Parts: structure tokens; C-alpha cells; sequence
């Protein structure tokens, strides 16, 4: 089962941010609220916004920040890349221990989808190799954040800014730097060609085994380089030696050598599933990391 | 589409741990009552067929250890409601949300906050199968984890976890302690009925495909509900109820496609197969999204 981190620590930080006729979500940590800077745009602005220009023309009192029924007074504002930072006069007592991180493609994270400052749903995503994320984000979701929880610490890794015409999504880290070649303007943008996260497919196959599913296994083996040749042919990421290392615990747990699973994946790529499913799916799933699988088994 | 859970924070604020001896499971702390599975009072010698009523008479308030984190909550009364233990505690939970206890129907979905020793580990979306099992992720120590939906500010609690079956699926009760399905809280091998496909959710999925402009499978014909139900059962699909017909109303309205017309389209897919075609990027029909789930993500 695809499993998200419990979202309570993040729900206590979500607020609503309005400028003009534009409302989206912000993240309130300590006495600062972080949100996408395109909240300051209007219809005409959005096509080619000169954000520094638009921002200097704004006053602190142009920002309406609401935490539920309560309006927070903005006592200062600044911009860090694509993220607007609003200083408010009061600190959030619900602020958890946190940090800002930039995740690598193939890493997963939970998304708390929010609208008008209110949490609506939580789900698990992966950072695609082409730096998109396949999410459920509608109008008004901008400022929703993605995160992981290690111990009692929330690592914020994603803030949501836009949809692409293919229906995937793009956004920034909490320093305001986009993942991928995207820009926060109202244009149709295309991503690089997406590739499949191989180490995650391998983790998922080990999971199907742990759960007693093994029809796809074979007795064949393969070298790492010969597997990577076939992987790349089918637009799968090559498997690094650290990726192999990371798969050790699942290998140990099932007694299936990593390169043996690679030989099984190779057969699937070349032949398909021929009606058969794995863990219920007709497709090879690649949004489960080794850690995600282990933690759940 | 994707499975999307409700935000879990209102439920996290209610999770505690309940311990008898060395046996620790999770409980749900609402106002001044903690709810947990009664088998917290079982020993290993008792697991195969406990006498819960006799096991409880031997129990006093001061034998129950209830903790929120490392903070003890003193128990001041206890009772048993079916398969659930109710422990009155001396502190009202300040984080109690608006809530209700609901008993859901097969096919309905809900979020599960998987907890261990009172600490949440993850949240995910489950479907109650037509045979009253759920396909969860539960390890040892997960009992007492709850399933819920959130409507506005109000948490509807619908599931409490009690056990695993040989097939690897899971079974449990509502918050009044009544099992879903024919199962009992004893350490015995129990078999669920044969699982069937959740027809109402497949229909919801077809509506979702139509809303997104994927509508090759729509035909010019209709059927009666009885005719559809009789065919459906031959393909191991659940028959539709009047409540199923009714909760498809909004999607029927959104699309202008009568429920019974969508049933005729489904019938043709069941009889003729997909013919190497996809619906929403899939050769498989999905049955774990309810009409409400579809509306949420659309
Ligand atoms: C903020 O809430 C919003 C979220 C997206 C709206 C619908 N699904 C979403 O994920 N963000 C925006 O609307 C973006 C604002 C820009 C100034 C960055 N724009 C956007 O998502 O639309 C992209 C676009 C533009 C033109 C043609 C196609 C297309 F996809």
C-alpha cells in the first residue's frame, strides 16, 4: 500500500494568503509565512511577470494572511527566488522541528494538498527524473507543500506552483528554486523525457515477493552493466552501485540477490506481464523507494 | 488518479497506547473515554478462545496503563461494548475534534492512521471489500489503529483494527465494537468469503473517465437494474443496491449519463472485454475509488 507520512505537524502550519483577487496557501513557521510569489500577479502580469518590479510596488498591507478566523499582520516581506516570505507579528506555536531540504529525483515525499489554507488530502509522490511530480493538484492548491518526517523533524522539500499541459506538476524547494527547467509564468511548458526510477521498481518487486507474489522471478542472472544496457534501452535509469547497496536489506530479507531481481526485471521489460499483474498492478510501479518498502515490512 | 487520504492531524491528536501487562496496543481518546480492542486483556494462554467476560471481571481500573506519549492517563472506569474496551479516564482530551461513529458499507473507502505504541507511522486509503476485509498494511502492534473520513470539521470514525487473516487481509470492528463481516477476535484461522469487484466504484471510475473525455465505451442502450445485477454476479461483481444507485447521482448529473445507461456500458465491457483498449490509461477497471473520491480529485 502507498503510504504517506502523518500530516498533523504540517496541517498546523498552513495558512491562507491573499493579494488582490488571488488566494493560495502559505506555510507559517515561527514568525514567517512562505508562499509562491506568483500570488502577487494579476491576469496580465502572469504571462511575463517582472517579479522584482511587481514586488517593490507592493506594501505589507497588500497581503491578507488568514490562519482560520484570525488575520495575521504582515510586518515585512521579501523574495527568495520563486518564494515570497512574509514576516508576521506573531509566531506559530504549532511550529514543529523542521528543516528545508532539496530532494533528489527518485526520492519520495508526502504532499499535503491544501485549498484556501485548509488541508484537504495527503498522498505520496516521487520526484520524477525529469523533475515533475504526478500529483492531485487543482486550482488553488499552490503553496501546498511536500515533506518527509525523520523522528520528530519535518524536512520540507517541495512547494507547489503549477501544472503542465500533460497534467503533471512542477514546483520548488523551500528556497524557491524550481525542480526542473520550469518557470513561474502562465505558459504551456513541456518537461524532458521522463524515465522510470529503476531502483524503485526493484524495491517494489522485492515487496511483491515479501507479500508472497513471485511469478515474475526466474533462475537467470545478469551483470550490472548488461542490465543497465537493457534498462537504458527501455528508458529506465541505470542502476548505480549505491542503488545496489541500498537494496541489500530487501535482498537479505528475501534471499534474492540484487542482480537476480535485475534479471527478472529485464525479462519483464522485454516480454511484459502478458495479462498478469503484480501487487494488483498491470504496470511496473516506480514510486516506492527501498526505504518506503522496508519501513512497511 | 491516485489514492488520497484525509489529513490525519485530527486523528493523531486522539491516539494513545493501552497496556495490560506487556501487551500494548493503540487506543482512541475522545473526551474522557479511551476506546481500544478488548483483546488487550488477553494473555497467550487466552488467545485461542478467550472468555472475555471472565477476563474482565478479574480486571480493575488500576491494571490498565493508558499513555499519551510518556504521559500516563489515569483510568477511572472500564466497560466492554461488544469487541471494544471503553476506559473512562480522568482527563478530557483537549484535542478532541468534532466526531461521530459511523458503520460504513462495503465498497466505501476510508483513511487508516497506522499506529504503533500510540505513535502514528503512516496514513493511507483503504477500501472495505465486499467480503468485509480490507487490504491494509498492518504489522504487529497495529491493533487499535482507526479508519476514518473527515466531513468539514467532523471526523467520522468507521474502523478499528483487530486482526489479520491467513490470506493476508485484515478485519476489524466499528467504534461500537461490532465486527465487519463474520469474524471474531480469537487467535484462530478464519476465512473470508470470496472477494468480488466493487461495482459501484467501477461505475464511478467510468464516470471519471467520461469527465476527462475518455468515452469510447459508452453505448446507445440501457438495462434494468435487476438484469444488470444478474449478469454482474456471473462476473464476480457485487450487485448494485439502491444506495449505490443513489450515490452515483451526482456523477450521473455531472455527465448527463443515466446510471442504468452506464450499467449497460459496463455490462458490454464485462461480456466483450476491453479489446486491447485502455480507460484512463489502464486495461484494468479500478474498484477502489468511490463516487465521492472521484468528485474530490475532479
Ligand atoms: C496555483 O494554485 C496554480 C495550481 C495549478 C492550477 C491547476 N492545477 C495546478 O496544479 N498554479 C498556476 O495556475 C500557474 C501560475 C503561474 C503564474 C506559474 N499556472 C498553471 O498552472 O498553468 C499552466 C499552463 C498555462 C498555459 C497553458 C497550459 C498550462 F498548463
Amino acid at each position: 500500500r502507498k503510504m504517506a507520512f502523518p500530516s498533523g505537524k504540517v496541517e498546523g502550519c498552513m495558512v491562507q494568503v491573499t493579494c488582490g483577487t488571488t488566494t493560495l496557501n502559505g506555510l507559517w513557521l515561527d514568525d514567517v509565512v512562505y508562499c509562491p510569489r506568483h500570488v502577487i500577479c494579476t491576469s496580465e502580469d502572469m504571462l511575463n511577470p517582472n517579479y522584482e518590479d511587481l514586488l517593490i510596488r507592493k506594501s505589507n498591507h497588500n497581503f491578507l494572511v488568514q490562519a482560520g478566523n484570525v488575520q495575521l499582520r504582515v510586518i515585512g516581506h521579501s523574495m527568495q527566488n520563486c518564494v515570497l516570505k512574509l514576516k508576521v507579528d506573531t509566531a506559530n506555536p504549532k511550529t514543529p522541528k523542521y528543516k528545508f531540504v532539496r530532494i533528489q529525483p527518485g526520492q519520495t515525499f508526502s504532499v499535503l494538498a491544501c485549498y484556501n489554507g485548509s488541508p484537504s488530502g495527503v498522498y505520496q509522490c516521487a520526484m520524477r527524473p525529469n523533475f515533475t511530480i504526478k500529483g492531485s493538484f487543482l486550482n488553488g492548491s499552490c503553496g501546498s507543500v511536500g515533506f518527509n518526517i525523520d523522528y520528530d523533524c519535518v524536512s520540507f522539500c517541495y512547494m507547489h506552483h503549477m501544472e503542465l499541459p500533460t497534467g503533471v506538476h512542477a514546483g520548488t524547494d523551500l528556497e524557491g528554486n524550481f525542480y526542473g527547467p520550469f518557470v513561474d509564468r502562465q505558459t504551456a511548458q513541456a518537461a524532458g523525457t521522463d524515465t522510470t526510477i529503476t531502483v524503485n521498481v526493484l524495491a517494489w518487486l522485492y515487496a511483491a515477493v515479501i507479500n508472497g507474489d513471485r511469478w515474475f522471478l526466474n533462475r537467470f542472472t545478469t551483470t550490472l552493466n548488461d542490465f543497465n544496457l537493457v534498462a537504458m534501452k527501455y528508458n529506465y535509469e541505470p542502476l548505480t552501485q549505491d542503488h545496489v547497496d541500498i537494496l541489500g536489506p530487501l535482498s537479505a530479507q528475501t534471499g534474492i540477490a540484487v542482480l537476480d531481481m535485475c534479471a527478472s526485471l529485464k525479462e519483464l521489460l522485454q516480454n511484459g506481464m502478458n495479462g498478469r499483474t503484480i501487487l494488483g498492478s498491470a504496470l511496473l510501479e516506480d514510486e516506492f523507494t527501498p526505504f518506503d518498502v522496508v519501513r512497511q515490512c
